[PDB]
């Protein structure tokens, strides 16, 4: 009989399960009992898991989910509390990294975007009445400003992760499995994120290996299907000049974007971003830009150096 495990958390949780199941040694030992991610699970589903899934688990692999997110019922502390006596609950870091695409965020406070990501610097430009043609002419100046600020950006990305490692989203329990220092050490040589919250296969393989190491597996047991890339739906493009800090960058101006598995060239993509922001009231676009910018001074700096 294989032991039973579940992986609970963000979109990254099912992806981690896919990756772990692709290792032959791991799949020999473990059977996944699937849990819906924290942003999908219904009340009916989360109640049933506490009663029927969790008490039957040998391993609960989870990302921190605060009580404040959707209530106690969905929280990692509450769920792991229902593990059986001889069970093991291991927390895995929520991966978020804006270092490749420091102008990109999610449009909180604005209509839902069908692609899930918007360019916040474009929001700031729209508020300033910078037209889309001017913005396109200034992509290199924006990228130059970001490149001057690359260490500050990285330092902040690392600090954000380290603070969360303390585990306030998991009742103060320090995160068991993390990759912060790996990300900082490798981010310029290898593409580790397609979007701020979608690790590439390379990063997913590293976090899955660290889970297997935490379970006591020997190095010689650890391998994964290299063809798997679970969070590849949308791929943000790095800005000109800034992209040249990274080893994997090419000799074109800016790579095509991928959104919902479809490619769009950088110019029509950024023109659509302008048009999307222009649909909303300018005051609301401004409130959005101010929220994003408040803890990201490089974004207001780039807008100033390029356009003011
Ligand atoms: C992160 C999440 C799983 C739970 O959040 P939480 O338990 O309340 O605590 P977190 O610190 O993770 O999230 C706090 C906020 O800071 C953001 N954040 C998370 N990690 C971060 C980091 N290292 N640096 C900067 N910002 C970060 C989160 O996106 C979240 O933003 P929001 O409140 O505007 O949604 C979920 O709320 C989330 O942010 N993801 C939404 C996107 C999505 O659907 N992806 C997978 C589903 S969760
Ligand atoms: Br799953
Ligand atoms: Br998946
Ligand atoms: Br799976
Ligand atoms: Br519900
Ligand atoms: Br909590
Ligand atoms: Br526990
Ligand atoms: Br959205
Ligand atoms: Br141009
Ligand atoms: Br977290
Ligand atoms: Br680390
Ligand atoms: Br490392
Ligand atoms: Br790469
Ligand atoms: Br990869
Ligand atoms: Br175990
Ligand atoms: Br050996
Ligand atoms: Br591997
Ligand atoms: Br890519
Ligand atoms: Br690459
Ligand atoms: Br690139
Ligand atoms: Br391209
Ligand atoms: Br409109």
């Amino acid at each position: 009989q294989r032991k039973k495990y579940s992986v609970y958390g963000s979109c990254q949780a099912p992806a981690l399960a896919k990756m772990l199941n692709s290792c032959p040694t791991f799949a020999r030992d473990w059977e996944l009992v699937e849990m819906e991610p924290c942003f999908v699970a219904s009340e009916e589903q989360i109640d049933r898991h506490l009663a029927e899934t969790i008490p039957k688990l040998d391993l609960f692999l989870y990302q921190p989910v605060s009580e404040g997110y959707r209530g106690e019922k969905y929280s990692s502390v509450f769920l792991r509390n229902s593990m059986p006596p001889g069970g093991n609950a291991l927390s895995v870091q929520y991966m978020h990294w804006e270092g490749y695409h420091p102008t990109v965020n999610s449009p909180y406070g604005l209509p839902p975007h069908p692609e899930g990501y918007v360019d916040a610097l474009i929001a700031g430009a729209v508020v300033m009445d910078v037209d889309k043609e001017t913005y396109l002419r200034h992509l290199e100046e924006i990228g130059a400003s970001l490149r001057i600020d690359i260490d500050e950006i990285e330092s902040w990305c690392v600090d954000e992760l380290k603070t969360r490692e303390v585990g306030e989203n998991d009742g103060g329990k320090q995160i068991d499995i993390s990759v912060t220092d790996f990300i900082l050490a490798n981010c310029r040589q290898k593409r580790l994120f397609y979007t701020m919250n979608h690790p590439t296969a390379a990063l997913m393989r590293e976090i899955a290996a660290r889970c297997m190491l935490a379970l006591g597996y020997t190095y010689s047991d650890i391998s994964f299907d290299q063809n798997l890339d679970p969070l590849d739906v949308t791929k943000m493009s790095l800005y000109p000049i800034y992209r040249d800090c990274f080893d994997f960058s090419e000799l074109n101006r800016m790579n095509e974007y991928q959104v919902l598995y479809k490619k769009k060239a950088y110019e029509p993509y950024l023109l659509e971003q302008f048009e999307w922001f222009e649909r909303s009231p300018k005051a609301d676009v401004s409130a959005f830009f101010d929220r994003v910018a408040a803890n990201r001074r490089w974004v207001r700096t780039a807008l100033r150096r390029a356009f003011e």
